[PDB]
Formats: structure tokens, sequence, C-alpha cells
């Protein structure tokens, strides 16, 4: 295939977070069968950036996904041509972060574009005012919709003091891939753990390692 | 407190859109294995003109097998019990709202349920009787609000292939004084519900459930 | 018709609100070409109430609105089969109250049976706290859906030390009477002021005067 | 003072809905204190797009309202500076549309620096299917919260065949001007009519009026 084992990728991202614009680039690399992989960013113009980085991460990688069981793989099978994705992330405390993403490959690295436009996120709340600890790991269910996948995920935002602020993911995934060249998946569930590995300068620069591993619900039928 | 082996004994009344009724039931389960089976029976304003698939999650928190020695909320709570607060809400604009008590009284769970449910379309799925059960589906669970928040969203199933989709967003509230209870901290609930039998156009139901709590399994770092 | 203009209604309230269970019960007059009313309640069972009385105001009478321009009025209409609602309201801090209503005329006198379900108000909210000074005025949006009446509203709960909370309402208004024995109304929006006239011990005594007026936008067209 | 009996407008719009890229421009003009106005909108690049210009319209003023009653008026007074707004738009359907927005000054002329992104919206949907017919009337609600003001509003789109869709908007504004140098309003209402006067090439040519007027509710208090 196109996708190898081992890959590089390289990402551009623009955006605006209430009123405050931001660009940001990464490059990293991983291992698109095992599910796992590394990015190292760098916020570019904006920096520092008024608000928590953790908002931005889920932002920064569908190929990756160890599928297991047999599950046909929708972003595999995009490539040559690639795939989108656009999201809308909703937090509890009425944060609202949408993003639209493009996915493509060129010279076998796969380049990533994203624009990102957040609304809303109280001034006074734990992520303008930076009192948050990194994600927990999370679920998303994914199956067709609207001619490509919809998946839906919630995930809790640790916070400083050993609470939560929860959110919700809407995503529609879409592959540039005719739907007749594809052998789509039916109903299925993604577990991941994005971790920050480190950062360096007021969140300018982060790491960051996701897995995430596609299987079916492993519990029996009656 | 609670064996391997339990009963339960469930009474629920409610209103969908204008529709008014009520339901029974009886159960059957091993709580430490996380298994149970619950037969239904609706006792008043049957048929219901929606599907029942919308009532499942309202007929059981003490039946989940927490692994991984996950403190456990529900079964800790005995012989005071607890209670449930859910709101659930559908893509297509249904709205169904729940409130449940648990007691045990002499050796037997004791459900009382009271159920709204608001805005569900009138030539949507539920109402014209589209749906074909519920995909398994998972639950993250953390300390709020001075008990357990729980957070889950599920599939329906639709004749024809697709999905309804819902959130739920639940409080659990033990009876048992703060101090004399061990919290966990955030974990999840993997479950499985199913409709194992029904008649009488859905106004005798059979549903067997199987929870199990626990950590995420993905390596770290 | 059976509605005169000068009329009296008694209503019956169960619910939970989280876990917490009660019961009011009131009696009213109004005038409903007027589209004015008075209600006075008495908490009779789970009184006094842990969270603020004003979260269940809206569910205390939709014969008493002031239907002008010609507007179809779908509720006076209704009689005397009467008619039902359904609504949910949301609060931007998590907590959510639903209720279903049904509306009869029984020896002149109009009789509510509405029941209350509210689940996950937060313990450090406004309401759980009893920090809410009453409502702001608000405006309904009204259209023919789902074979019935939708109404849309916002509305905004006063707060001690000043400030807002905010919450939505979505309702669903469903005649008695055949849709071939009712002349519909299209789009068109109810103004409304909703008060507290009086308490007493703690909120298990109250009374609320409402005024609603449906009009159209009355703006120049292009 | 900088704000006129009558002023002109340059807008600059980029955005994405869905999986569509696009930018418009327009050019309008109207009377502030009447709050009237009047903008001519070219899609130019990405027409014609797929979904209903409809969608776009609450992003095209706030200049332009007229505040009676003597509400204060956030926006007029936040000149030269300007002020910016984010909003978040949620179709009953399952379209969500957010927009972020630079109101400037310059040359006595009112400059909007618009970024729109839209996701989810259902490919069965009357927006994607183009098969809608403009807004109703609307009114939102405005107070201060987060150190500038929430609007909150809700809107109902016309369908062909009959019937509506519903969208919420959730909007925070937001002054360059500091805090001090404002007299805030409290809570009050904006009712609006947004019209379609004329398009051409299959939407790459629209032009929108709008009239917008500040007021309190007028029914009496019993308190």
């Amino acid at each position: 295939e196109l996708i190898s084992e081992n890959m590089h990728m390289k990402l551009y991202m623009e955006g605006t977070v209430n009123d405050h614009h931001f660009k940001c680039t990464s490059e990293g690399e991983g291992k698109p069968y095992e599910g796992t992989q590394t990015m190292k960013i760098k916020v570019v113009e904006g920096g520092p950036l008024p608000f928590a980085f953790d908002i931005l991460a889920t932002s920064f990688s569908k190929t990756f996904i160890n599928h297991t069981q047999g599950i046909p793989d929708f972003f595999k099978q995009s490539f040559p041509e690639g795939f989108t994705w656009e999201r809308i992330t909703t937090y509890e405390d009425g944060g609202v972060l949408t993003a639209t993403q493009d996915t493509s490959l060129q010279n076998g690295c796969l380049i990533y574009n994203v624009k990102i436009n957040g609304v809303n996120f109280p001034s006074n709340g734990p992520v303008m005012q930076k009192k948050t600890l990194g994600w927990e790991a999370s679920t998303e269910m994914l199956y067709p919709a609207d001619s490509g996948l919809r998946g839906h995920s919630q995930m809790a935002l640790k916070l400083v003091g050993g609470g939560y602020l929860h959110c919700s993911l809407k995503t529609t995934y879409r592959s540039k891939k005719p739907a007749k060249n594809l052998k789509m998946p039916g109903f299925y569930f993604v577990d991941r753990k994005l971790e920050r590995i480190k950062e360096a300068d007021k969140e300018t620069y982060v790491e960051q390692h996701e897995m995430a591993v596609a299987r079916y619900c492993d519990l029996p039928s009656k």
C-alpha cells in the first residue's frame, strides 16, 4: 500500500479562539497499523495562547488507528486521494471549538491542514485560566452516515484540584475516494489515549503521542 | 447485603409526549458477574405508540462487574440504597428524562422510576416503530455534584441499516453518608443491553444486560 | 364559546427535581382575552424545596394569551376538549427540567395537571443554592409542527450578585380537537412577563402573575 | 462623533462549510441610527456554493441597530477602536456554523473581516439540498457577560414545501474599548428582519437588507 508501517506527517493549522488568532505547525511520525504516533508542535503566530493548549489536542490524525478484528479501515483505504474531517467539540461550560481538516499524501508524507474556530469560552473558566491537565482515555463510536463516517465521542479534561470538565465531539469523516471503491465498515469503536509527552515555553512547543485501536464490543450476546 | 444472586422488583410510571403509561417488571441477576434479566409488562397505556427501545435504560446499577479494584459506589450504598436522574437526548429532538429510586427490602432490590419524554417527532423512527434495539455502549463515570456523574452515548439501530444517536447524562447519588463510602475516581462501564423476548406489540418485553467496570486497557506514555 | 372574559383555574402538580419529590396545588383567576392571570401556589408535599421555585414558574397556562392582529388562537379553539403541552427547559449550567401538562375544562373551571422531572441541577449552581431572583421578559416563537404547535423561547434568570443564568425552552402544544376542526396559525410570537407578586414561608406559598400577548413582528418589510 | 447618519461598509469573508471552501466580499451602506442597511455580496472563490446561502446571512453588522429608549449602544460607543464578535449557530438537524468577526473603522469606512467554519450539515437536509427560502423575523436578547455582551437568539428558516428549520444563536460581543470607558447596557432586546432583496448566478450574487431596533419589553410590570 501507499501507507507503510512507518510514516511521517507535516501539519499546518490556522485558527481563532474567541477573539485570539494563532497559527501552528507540527511534524510527527508514527506506526499506522500499530496505531501509535507522535506529533511535535510549534505555536508560530499568536503565542503564547491565552487558552489551554489542551483544547487543540484533538485537531492535530486518523490514518494511525490499528484496526482489529477485520474492521475495514476507511482512512487507510482512502489513499492516494485522501480524506477530510469536520468536527464540533462542545464543552459543558459553553465553550465551542469547531475544526475542519484536510488529509493528503504527497511524496509519501502525510499532509494535514486544519482551520480552527472556537467561540464563547468563558473568560473566567478553566480553559482561559489554564487550569487544565490533559485528557483521559476515550472511546469514539463510528458508523456510516451522510456519505462518509460519523463519529461520536465524549472526553473528560483533567482539572487542577482533581476535577473534570466534560465535552462531546461530533465528527464527519469524508473520503475523497468514490464510495464504490471503498469497503465500508459497519458500526465500531475506537479506543484512544492522547498524552502530552513534553512542553516548553508557555505551551508554545508541545509534544503529543496517541494510541488508537479499533475494535468491536468484546462482551457476549445472550 | 447483596448476594451472588439477587431478585428485583420494579414499578414505572410516565408520560411520553402526551401518552401516559405504567410498567412493572421482575428480574433475577448476578451482581458481581454483572448480568441480569428483567421481565417487563406494560400494565397501563399499552400498546405504547412509541418504540419500547426508548425505555430500555430505565429498567439497574447494582449489577455491574466492578473489576480491577474499582470501588463500587452502588454495591457500597446498601442497606440505604441510591438514586439516579438522567436525560437522554436524541439527535432528532426527542428527549427522555428519568428519575429512579433503588432500595433493598428483604433481599429484594426495589426500583421506582418516573419517566417524562417530550418532543419525539411525529413522523420519526421512534414514533413510527422503525427501531431494532441498541448497539453496545460505554459510560464514563467520575465524582461530581456530591455523587457520580455518568456520560454515555448510544446508537439505536434503524430498519434499513442506519442509526439514530442519543447522549445520556446521569447523576447517581448514594443514600449512605459520604463519610461511609469509598469513592472511585474516573472509570468506564462497558455494557450490552439486548431484548431477548417480546409479545403483544411490545407490551411484554424481556431484556438482558451485561455490564463490566474497567479502566482503559491501552499502554500509557 | 366556553372561554369567558373572566375565568378560574385549578392546578395539581407532581414531580421530582434531581432526587427531591414534591407536590403543589394552585388556584388562579385571569382574563383570557386580555392575556393576564394570577396563580396562587402552595407547595403541599416536599416543602420547603431545596431548589429555587423559579425553575417551576413556567409550568404553572396558555389559554390566557391575548391573540392580536387576528392570529388564530390554537388554545381557545381547542375547548371544550382541551389540549396538552410538553417541554424541556435546558439551563446553561447543566440543569434540565421537563414537564408534561394536561389542560381540561370542567364545570366552567380550567383544570391543569402537570408532571415535572428535573435532573442534574448542579449542587453549586444558583438553583440548588437558592440564589436566583426571578425572570426577565421573554418572547416565544411558535409555528405549526408535528401535528400541533412548536414553541421556542429563551429566558434569563436573575441572580443574587447580578448577572444571569440562561435557559432555552422547546415545547410542543397539542390540541385534543381534530385538525379538520382547527384554524391553524402560521408563524408568530408571544411576548410575556411572568412576575412573582408574593411569597411566604421559604417559597412554600407563591403568587405569580403573567401577561402574554401574541403578535407578528411589526417592522416594515421589503 | 465618528458614526454618521449615513455610513458605508466593506467586508471580507473566508470559510469552510463541511468540506467546501469559499471566500466572499461585499459592500453596503446604511443608516446606523435608523438601524437599516443593505449589503451587496459576491462569492469570489468556491462558487456556486453547494449549500444554501441562507446559512451565511447572519455573518455579513451590529453598528446599524437603532438603540431606542436610551439603551446605551455598546457598538457605537466602541469606535474608533471597534469591536469583535464570535457566534455559534446550531441547526436542529445537526449542522453547526461558527463565525468570528472583526469590526474596524478605517477612513470613515466600516470594515468587516469574518471567518466561518460550519460542520456536519446533513446531505439530505434543506441546507445541503438548497431547499430553503430565507429567514423569518427574530428577536435577540442581550446582557453583560464575560467582559462583553452575550446575545441569544433563535431563528426559523423557511423551507420549500412549507414548514421550518430551527436554529439557535449564541454570541459574545467584545469591545476594543476598556470597560471603564464604556457605559454598559443592562438586559435588552433587538428585533430584526433580515431579508434577501436580490440574487443572481446560483446565489453567487446576493443583496440582503436588515432592519434592527433595540427596545425593552413594553408590557407593563406589576413590580
